[PDB]
């Protein structure tokens, strides 16, 4: 009953399924990202945040019957979002060639940042962030090439790279920190994001299935 998104020729499945962890999840939004220079906006790559189907019956408690708008200007709905008790899968699909160590290095500051920010970035959190940085170095991402961000509520980060745009059956690495395994997703969607375009398509499709 949920659509499906594409951004940039990129297509965001309506729904899909973890071949590492049999769940299932369902879109909950989709959009772009890239570099401003000197005004203008360049594109470089997509991207798709899943919920799991169980999601829904954890977001109902406080968030059935509210209005698309009234989430989109609640923080606490989308904390709830990034630290509920489920799993959730972000696809960043390229629209432009990077290399591994050049996509990361974006992201990796931006979690650092957020974590140091909420004063939990320790020596712990410093090396996760290594491993994280370590997993990129091998991998390219041509155009179409994705990665994909498994958040499990049980504080793990799952890695896994993609020559395309499927979900690939055993995961590159796994980075155990809580604090790091939401930094991602919160750099997203967080108070702190920048492109609400995430924000707004969960505010936008969410209120549907929270009422059934």
């Amino acid at each position: 009953s949920i659509t499906a998104i594409t951004v940039e020729n990129l297509e965001y499945p309506a729904v899909v399924t973890s071949p590492v962890t049999g769940k299932s999840y369902f879109l909950g939004g989709a959009g772009e990202r890239g570099l401003t220079i000197e005004g203008n906006f360049i594109k470089f790559t997509a991207i798709g945040v899943y919920l799991e189907d169980i999601a829904v019956a954890s977001l109902a408690a406080k968030w059935k019957g509210k209005s698309s708008e009234e989430l989109l200007e609640t923080l606490d709905f989308y904390r709830d979002i990034i630290s509920g008790p489920f799993e959730k899968l972000i696809r960043g699909s390229k629209i432009r060639e990077l290399s591994g160590p050049e996509y990361s290095r974006k992201v990796m500051e931006n979690c650092v940042a957020h974590l140091k920010s909420v004063g939990t970035y320790g020596d712990a959190e410093a090396e996760a962030m290594q491993k994280f940085a370590e997993a990129f170095k091998p991998v390219n991402f041509p155009p179409g090439a994705s990665v994909f961000y498994r958040q499990s509520p049980d504080g793990i980060l799952g890695l896994s790279f993609s020559p395309d745009t499927s979900i690939p059956e055993k995961e590159a690495a796994l980075i155990e920190n809580k604090a790091v395994s939401s930094a991602v997703l919160e750099t997203m969607i967080g108070e702190h994001a920048v492109s609400p375009d995430l924000k707004r398509c969960l505010a936008a499709r969410l209120p549907a299935l929270l009422n059934e």
